[PDB]
């Protein structure tokens, strides 16, 4: 299957996969089942901002999730790329609805990824940075009922023309090209992502999150992975 | 076919194209016939840079080919890229040789591209930067005899195990992802694009040249582009 | 005295120092009397934005003024730096105020400058970005009237507690270190800056303008620059 | 009296101010005495990069050390910077050769430092990157023995014009603009430097060391900071 290694912000508490009985951010190592949570006090309506770390050399994984005039939300994890992912992989957003629902909009999205080898000077770099998307956005791939146009955002779940998120959608979006996340001769490896997203829902328990995920190449949203396995996981394992 | 705009390194004097009678460096706008060329005093078997630069601004694109402790030869030329090129396109390096031959060896690639919306802090961005080649480069797309790994270099063309270049070449390498190279909205759209590179010919004269391509995104080697026509262009017009 | 290049944003037409007779942008090269201008449209009370984009190959400095829905204004001018500005300067932004006045309001303002040199792989950079201002922004030179700190903006001239624009004012920021515009030995030497404003005036006629500026090292508020001068020059010849 | 945070590369093991008996590479938090140490194989001769790295998401101090086809050292001390260093300091090397020396040279640095506030999008950067230097850097302040210009290297400590390293020596080199290393608003502070160096020795026993060090803004070589104090502290305590 895919091997997917994932930063989520959970917005549904789905007890019996254990989720908090709360909003929170979590690290996913090749499972919806959170390797470290934090508690996320998710804003309703508000666009809030993602910053997402990681280097080689302390492998550590770290998030941080704000809000203008709020406190962050903050949750790391100590994992070596190296041994879970493959050398050459996609970077993407995901998200999902399932009974319940809410927008998930990304306003911008931003990503850098750098292999500085051992011969002096000899750095390998990837950044790209989306602040607008466009109606044919030829550098991303869109899966499931992700879109891009609309205000210039990207709406990874279906949402009406009148602006109603619809339930039970799923969408994800990944740069276009494979990034050299790793190396053996790499004596500092490191990425670093960041994206606003505006969640708005009618409901009284918004569901069920966004996701910013790392996977195989050829990674494709498994089936019915809408609602709590936020398009990313083919079961709840 | 294809739409293209090169800049190219042409290190052997076709008479019967246009091709000035020495080395020179020129600004290829859809032919192989070059709108604008100069004088190159190419040197064999030294290290070259070449930089390319373009902004809609003053619609100028430049280019500057220098050797260490030597000159450097210019030249540029007016166009409005917006007039010639689709908005998405990929960019690339080709090579080829001929009857004669020489290395084309390519030692590191980098890209910028930055389109400047009207709307304010509305930027969006491209950056790669290669400085060394993987034996499997997966962010590239290698056409005709192109191959990477050796050295950690990128040979455009074939080279023998003894290092020999061999003559009847012809390769090319494009980013994987297409480029938003401009659009309608865009206040200042623009980008530059630097390489290294290692030409060496053990014959009097050296052929056929390397070219800085800008093209349509499933651009391809067109057929009978060996020697003079840089593996660029499908005929002579 | 001081040697100064640099692109004005008029708002009010002298016509006695050959001014045109609507706002505009020019491009000043040791004298208030622009070399070259073109006609802008101001708009009050709106966050406007200024690219200003030099390069040593084709030496020519460009600059373009939008604000969002809106065409914008720009203004070009072949000059070779080397010959006009000394190898160190410093970077800032000016405004001025006179019988008439307006806010002359700085939100952002971003620099990146750049010396590729001769040697390959030699490159030397700067490059620094204010997204927002503090009360203590110890990485400007603040000159005149010029304040950081309310709203997180920078004010070139005075405005009073209630928000007023005061007239006979003055105000320059320079950033604290020298930047080396240019030597020799580069093979590219080239320049970027961006900054948004407000513009805004209750009496409905604004003046004087905003511009930002290249300068000798040590260059200080020539005496009596208020008002058409722009703060940068000591008289209008 | 300065406050010192230092990334030390100690050639000369000073048993008595704790050092462990070998080459090593330490963490300072305002001591000479090592907050962390680790073993560091150091090569007479040949040139070596070092990469220092923070953010203030994990609040961990990494360092590591390299040299061609040669494993690094690496250490790493867990800081919170915030109550360590003051919002404002000046970034810089220092060096220092005692009864024995070394060549301090310093081939190219690079800094980068960024303030990512609570505000969506409002970030604040600063970066610089020396490839070579020349003999009059405007935009470094240079202390003790420091000189640029050599071969467009900088030397910390003095050296003949035989090539010969003095002992008795201490120097440094601070980039002239104050750096905003940190703010209370900040949503993620963060810091990555790289710089180069070529430490050879005519003697088998090498000292003192490089350092790469934040302190205040109005630091100065402390009196008799020579040899062992890497000439940035007062005392052995
Ligand atoms: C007990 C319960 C009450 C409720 O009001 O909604 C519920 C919704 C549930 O889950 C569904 O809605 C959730 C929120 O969309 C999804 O995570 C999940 O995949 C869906 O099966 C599960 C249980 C309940
Ligand atoms: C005049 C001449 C002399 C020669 O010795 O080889 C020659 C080879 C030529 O062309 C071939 O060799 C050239 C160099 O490889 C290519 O540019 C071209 O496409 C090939 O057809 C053209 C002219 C000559
Ligand atoms: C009295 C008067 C009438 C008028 O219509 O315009 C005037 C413009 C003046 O100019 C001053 O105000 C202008 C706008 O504030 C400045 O450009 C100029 O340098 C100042 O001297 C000064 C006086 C007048
Ligand atoms: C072997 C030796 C003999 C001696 O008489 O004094 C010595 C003094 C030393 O210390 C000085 O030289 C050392 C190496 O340069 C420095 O680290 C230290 O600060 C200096 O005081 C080191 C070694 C000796
Ligand atoms: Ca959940
Ligand atoms: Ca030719
Ligand atoms: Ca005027
Ligand atoms: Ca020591
Ligand atoms: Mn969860
Ligand atoms: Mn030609
Ligand atoms: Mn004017
Ligand atoms: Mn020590």
């Amino acid at each position: 299957a895919d091997t997917i290694v994932a930063v989520e912000l959970d917005t549904y508490p789905n007890t019996d996969i254990g989720d908090p009985s709360y909003p929170h951010i979590g690290i996913d190592i090749k499972s919806v089942r959170s390797k470290k949570t934090a508690k996320w006090n998710m804003q309703n309506g508000k666009v809030g901002t993602a910053h997402i770390i990681y280097n080689s050399v302390d492998k550590r994984l770290s998030a941080v999730v704000s809000y203008p005039n709020a406190d962050s939300a903050t949750v790391s994890y100590d994992v070596d790329l190296d041994n879970v992912l493959p050398e050459w992989v996609r970077v993407g957003l995901s998200a999902s609805t399932g009974l319940y629902k809410e927008t998930n909009t990304i306003l911008s999205w931003s990503f850098t990824s750098k292999l500085k080898s051992n011969s002096t000077h000899e750095t390998n770099a990837l950044h790209f940075m989306f602040n607008q998307f466009s109606k044919d956005q030829k550098d991303l791939i869109l899966q499931g009922d992700a879109t891009t146009g609309t205000d210039g955002n990207l709406e990874l779940t279906r949402v009406s023309s009148n602006g109603s998120p619809q339930g039970s959608s799923v969408g994800r979006a990944l740069f276009y090209a494979p990034v050299h996340i790793w190396e053996s001769s790499a004596v500092v490896a490191s990425f670093e992502a960041t994206f606003t997203f505006l969640i708005k829902s009618p409901d009284s328990h918004p569901a069920d999150g966004i996701a910013f995920f790392i996977s195989n190449i050829d990674s494709s949203i498994p089936s019915g992975s809408t609602g709590r396995l936020l398009g990313l996981f083919p079961d709840a394992n």
